[PDB]
């Protein structure tokens, strides 16, 4: 029942900041993982909007990490149908780093993007090199892996995983790790 029971109903009552960390961790990630049922465009739109809302409110480290995981999984799974609007997302990811939402998981997300270099990378490659290296980089734990990303996209051979199936293994492993983290 797509028309009568859209996904919006089950996600609406738990948007309020009461326990949305747990909701996002163990109600949405498994949903997309196990159906990644051919979802229709509008429900995908609603889902993506809801997830990205947490990242960029119209704050805690754990909830931000779970938000990043939700965005990553949604992004990698729906690569066939979401890509109709890459530009749109590619703009809402600039403010992401502009205002520095999330302490350290931001760099993890960006390095993952570089590694897999899903189509969004074709738009972020210029913005992630000239205006992100030259910009002042304060010396602390944030820069521990910075050189790693810097070198990653320079010339390294890129052994992409054959299929999403290979990546889903690491996804599930880190999902479990985050589950015990809570």
């Amino acid at each position: 029942l797509k028309e009568d029971f859209p996904l919006s109903h089950v996600i609406s009552p738990f948007t309020n900041q009461e326990r949305r960390e747990g909701m996002l961790l163990n109600l949405l990630i498994p949903f997309v993982l196990t159906v990644g049922p051919w979802l229709e465009q509008p429900e995908v739109q609603l889902l993506l909007q809801t997830v990205i809302n947490v990242l960029l409110p119209p704050l805690a480290e754990s909830t931000s990490q779970a938000a990043y995981l939700a965005l990553k999984v949604i992004l990698v799974c729906f690569e066939r149908q979401l890509g109709s609007q890459w530009y749109w997302l590619s703009l809402q990811v600039k403010e992401m780093a502009l205002r520095k939402v999330g302490g350290l998981a931001l760099w993890d997300f960006l390095d993952f993007i570089v590694r897999t270099r899903i189509p969004i990378f074709v738009l972020l490659r210029p913005f992630i090199q000239c205006k992100l290296l030259a910009q002042p980089a304060e010396n602390h734990e944030e820069l521990s892996a910075r050189q790693h990303i810097a070198d990653q996209l320079e010339r390294r051979f890129i052994p992409r995983p054959l299929c999403k199936s290979s990546l889903i293994a690491e996804f599930n492993s880190e999902l479990k790790i985050l589950k015990e983290a809570v």
